[PDB]
Formats: C-alpha cells, sequence, structure tokens
C-alpha cells in the first residue's frame, strides 16, 4: 500500500485477500479531517494531528484501524482482527526493530518535530493497537539496559514520593489513563471500584468528598472534573497519587511483559516518600497479577484513610485575604500549610522556627517538615502561621542584587527561596497526631492492614534505612507516625548501595526522581517513568526501560578517574 498525506510509507500489497479490506482503511484513514490536516502541513510541515515524523502515518492507520478493530478481543473476525496483524509486525520492521516503541520515542524528541504530545499519541496507537487483538504484550524477554541487575553488572532501587512539587496531581492520571488505556485500564477500574467502597463503608467519609469521588469519568469527560483546587485536597489526593504511581509500576511492568514479582525481582531498594512510602511496601511483596490486586487494595485503603483522618485534624481553613495580598507580592504565593525553604542549613532553618514559636501559642507552632537534600527543608504549621515565618524570613533575605562584585563572604548576606507546595495538608506535623492513631485502628478495622514478614526485598525506612521489618510494631503502626508526625531526613533514608533507581515519583521531573539525583553526585543514574522529554545525559528516564543498546552510568566523582602513576621507557615516575 501507501500511508499518504505527502509523506510515502509502503504497506506491502497483503496482495488481493488484503488489498480489499484495505482501501476499506484507505480511504477511512483518508478521514477527511487527514486531507485538511495535510494542507496545513504542504507550508505548515504537519502543522497538527499526525503526519509529524515520515513514518507516523502507520500510527493513525495501524491505530484507527487497531481500534474500531475488533471492538473487542474476541475477534471482530478477520475484517479488523488480522488485517490489522499484517500491519503491526509490518510495523515492527520500520524503524523500531523491537527495542520498543517508547524507545523509538526518542527518535522524534531529538530527530524530526520535537514535539510531545505527537508522540504521546504515537504510543498509544501502537500499545494499544497491539493488545488489540494479537501480539498481547507477553513475550517476557527484553532488550538490555536491565540485563544488568541479573547478570551483577548493577543495582536497581524504587521510589515512589508524594506530594511532590506539582499543583497537578490528576494531570498525571487523567494523562496517563488516556496515554496507555490497555496497560492500567485495572488498577484503575479497580481502585476505582476500591475506592468507590471505602467511602459508604466508613460512613461519614461521606461529608469529605463534597465533590462526588467519582475518579470515573473524571476521565472520559473531564468537562465536569471537580475543581483543579480541591482535587489536590488530602482525601482524593492521597489515594489517586499512589494509583498513578503504582499504574506506573503496572506499565514498568506488563510493558518490560513481567509481573509484580518479576520486578519486586530485580531490585534491592523500594523505599517510598511519606505519601509514597505506603506505595514501597504494598510494592515490595506482589507476584502474579492475581495477587498483584489486592496488593493494592492495601496501599488505596491505606492513603485513603490517612487522608480521610488527617483530613479530620486541622482541614483547609479559611484563607485570609488579608494575607493572600502581601504574600502574593512578595511573590512566595499559595501561603499552603507547608514550605520549602531551599539553598541554607538545618539549625538556620532552625533558629529562625524557634523564635517564631516562641511567642507564638504552641499550638499553633511550627515544626521542621522534611530534610530532603543536604540544602532543602520543607517546614509546615497552619496555613497562616508559616507565613508569619516568611515575615521575619523575608527581612534578612537579599534581594539578589550583586554585592559580590566587590568582597563577600564575611559581610555578604544570604539569598533564598521561600515559595510553597501544591499540599492541602501538613504532613508530618504537630497537629496531625490526635487522630493519627485513629488510622492505626482504622487499619485493622478493614481486614487488610497487615504486611507481614512478606517483605520481599528491604524497604527503607522513612527514618534510619532499616529492612523496615524488626516488627514490635506491626509496620501497618509506623508507616503512620513515619508519616503523620516524625520527619523524613530523606539523605538519611537514601544510603543505598545503588547503581541507578527508579522512581514512580509522583507525575514529572520534579517529584524527588531528581531531587534524590540532587544530594548525590557521582552514584546513581536515577531514571523516571512517565514523561519522555530528556536533558543532557544527567537524569535519562520515562525511556530508559525499554531502551536496547544504550546503557546509564554517572560517573563517579573519585572513582571516575582518580590521581594516577606511570613511569617513562627510560625509567622516569610522573
Amino acid at each position: 500500500m501507501d500511508a499518504y498525506s505527502t509523506r510515502p510509507l509502503t504497506l506491502s500489497h497483503g496482495s488481493l485477500e488484503h488489498v480489499l479490506l484495505v482501501p476499506t482503511a484507505s480511504f477511512f484513514i483518508a478521514s477527511q479531517l487527514q486531507e485538511q490536516f495535510n494542507k496545513i502541513l504542504p507550508e505548515p510541515t504537519e502543522g497538527f494531528a499526525a503526519d509529524d515524523e515520515p513514518t507516523t502515518p502507520a500510527e493513525l492507520v495501524g491505530k484507527f484501524l487497531g481500534y474500531v478493530s475488533s471492538l473487542v478481543e474476541p475477534s471482530k473476525v478477520g475484517q479488523f482482527d488480522q488485517v490489522l496483524n499484517l500491519c503491526l509486525t509490518e510495523f515492527e520492521n520500520c524503524y523500531l526493530e523491537g527495542n520498543d516503541i517508547h524507545a523509538l520515542a526518542a527518535k522524534l524528541l531529538q530527530e524530526n518535530d520535537t514535539t510531545l504530545v505527537k508522540t504521546k499519541e504515537l504510543i498509544k496507537n501502537y500499545i494499544t493497537a497491539r493488545i488489540m487483538a494479537k501480539r498481547p504484550f507477553d513475550k517476557k524477554s527484553n532488550s538490555a539496559l536491565f540485563r544488568a541487575v541479573g547478570e551483577g553488572n548493577a543495582q536497581l532501587v524504587a521510589i515512589f514520593g508524594g506530594q511532590g512539587n506539582t499543583d497537578d496531581y490528576f494531570e498525571e492520571l487523567r494523562d496517563l489513563y488516556q496515554t496507555y488505556h490497555v496497560l492500567v485500564g485495572d488498577l484503575i477500574k479497580f481502585s476505582a471500584e476500591t475506592l468507590s467502597e471505602l467511602i459508604r463503608t466508613t460512613l461519614d467519609a461521606e461529608k469529605v468528598f463534597t465533590q462526588g469521588l467519582n475518579i470515573l469519568e473524571w476521565l472520559e469527560n473531564p468537562s465536569n472534573t471537580p475543581d483543579k483546587d480541591y482535587l489536590l485536597s488530602i482525601p482524593i489526593s492521597c489515594p489517586l497519587i499512589g494509583v498513578i504511581q503504582l499504574a506506573h509500576y503496572v506499565v514498568t511492568a506488563k510493558l518490560l511483559g513481567f509481573t509484580p514479582g518479576e520486578l519486586r525481582s530485580y531490585l534491592k531498594g523500594a523505599t517510598g516518600h511519606s505519601q509514597g512510602l505506603v506505595t514501597a511496601v504494598a510494592i515490595a511483596e506482589t507476584d502474579s497479577w492475581e495477587s498483584f490486586f489486592v496488593s493494592v487494595r492495601k496501599a488505596i485503603t491505606v492513603l485513603f484513610f490517612i487522608g480521610v483522618r488527617c483530613y479530620e485534624a486541622y482541614p483547609n481553613t479559611s484563607l485570609p485575604p488579608s494575607i493572600l495580598e502581601d504574600s502574593l507580592e512578595n511573590n512566595e504565593g499559595v501561603p499552603s500549610p507547608m514550605l520549602s525553604i531551599s539553598n541554607l542549613t538545618q539549625e538556620q532553618v532552625q533558629d529562625y522556627v524557634n523564635k517564631t514559636n516562641s511567642h507564638l501559642p504552641a499550638g499553633k507552632q511550627v515544626e521542621i517538615s522534611l530534610v530532603n537534600g543536604a540544602k532543602n527543608l520543607v517546614v509546615s504549621g497552619p496555613p497562616q502561621s508559616l507565613y508569619g515565618l516568611n515575615l521575619t524570613l523575608r527581612k534578612a533575605k537579599a534581594p539578589s542584587g550583586l554585592d559580590q562584585s566587590r568582597i563577600p563572604f564575611s559581610e555578604r548576606k544570604l539569598k533564598f527561596s521561600n515559595r510553597f507546595l501544591p499540599v492541602a495538608s501538613p504532613f508530618h506535623s504537630h497537629l496531625l497526631v490526635p487522630a493519627s492513631d485513629l488510622i492505626n485502628k482504622d487499619l485493622v478495622k478493614n481486614n487488610v492492614s497487615f504486611n507481614a514478614k512478606d517483605i520481599q526485598i528491604p524497604v527503607y525506612d522513612t527514618f534510619d534505612g532499616s529492612d523496615l521489618r524488626v516488627l514490635s510494631g506491626s509496620i501497618s503502626e509506623r508507616i503512620v507516625d513515619c508519616i503523620i508526625r516524625l520527619p523524613v531526613k530523606w539523605e538519611t533514608t537514601t544510603q543505598f548501595k545503588a547503581t541507578h533507581i527508579l522512581d514512580f515519583g509522583p507525575g514529572g521531573a520534579s517529584g524527588l526522581g531528581v531531587l534524590t539525583h540532587r544530594n548525590k553526585d557521582g552514584t546513581g543514574v536515577r531514571v523516571i517513568v512517565a514523561g519522555t522529554l530528556d536533558i543532557n545525559p544527567d537524569d535519562d528516564y520515562g525511556f530508559k526501560q525499554x531502551x536496547x543498546x544504550x546503557x546509564x552510568x554517572x560517573x563517579x566523582x573519585x572513582x571516575x578517574x582518580x590521581x594516577x602513576x606511570x613511569x617513562x621507557x627510560x625509567x622516569x615516575x610522573x
């Protein structure tokens, strides 16, 4: 054949029995919106919708067809259940050669049209078309960049973040659901039902989800998707969050042709962050997709109840405009009860904290929320107070106006960053405890709150990396106080013997995925999940999954080229 639109891609004339049920796709693919969307390309070269890359036609044809296809795995007969397969492999022999479509994605971000949405669609086309009828994801065998931890050449670790630096949340899950219809309708539809139940069951939780938690439709037709605001509030955010990372670990799986066991396998680490730990745990021990399921039920109800209850502590207090203004001028912004005091030191971060509480009543006082990074140091307390710290915080801070230009270090002043984060609640707090213990019980109160010695790999703690298995606390009683009470000291939670780190951190290159990197510069090669974008071989991600003939190696600062010695062919040192 010949996928048109000014760009040609031969489609081996199926010869007769094919070429007949083919043009039925030839003109249907000539879907009116392809010709006028091809006229926006003879000049505005592939303005939009398809065509981008010369071999991208194979996309929509091998997509549109891969959909109006069988419309059920139970073959809608050869019509669209074989005609679709002559081409499927036909595609797997153009510019992919196995290696995985996700990898052929790189062959776009850098080569031709630097487009994201034009590549994301591209994937969905494949993966979906593939699982539509024959060729299901299973073959198990993978390229490389993964043999490593299996041949002893490397070691892998896993991590999961939370309330990561993103005011989107759902903007990831939707753009995760839509992305791969196939590879997650499960966890999705599943967790859907799941949460949809954990409501009527905790009768009282119905007064905390004003915005119907019908996380279902929210995807298909966001037309009535409950705000952008409260879609973030703790109950509802907590769950869907893991859902994401879980969904990924899944895709990470299903893709890789494995099973949650085939993955809890190649590993050794797996350590989440606060709302990200709950994921690590429930992820450690998971075998086939038969066990893998209720396995999720856990995590879900977990974060679920944490949120639901934590929300009943000191929920979203009606923020005062009296401040919204002033705060929005210094540009600190979203007053949010949690702050990121970057570029500085603890104690320093402390001192300030101190003096503030000093005069401040006990209840409104504030703690040093996190300790991720050697500098970074999130803090939190009632929405208010926090800013009141920013007060003294500002005055002392320097406007970034040249001062070193003429002798600094001695008199020169400091530099900051006092912004807040996308987090309705004050995790790890001094007010998120009276309800803490309750969730512990709220756990058992639902025949699933366990996490026994089934601890596959060593899932490091929120405080001091211990296999988390030292019992005497059920874990599902620590994975509570380590969150809604105790700090994180992350640098202390890392102390890994890794070569890489897989972070299904909560959407984009801003959810620990990179921070973890920050702290260390000459060790792992931290790679993340969703998102295909790149940079400069620093923290390669999203595509380092199905990579073939390309291994990660973030040079070690000492090992990598360290002092040496040698002598001359005439006997001389050097």
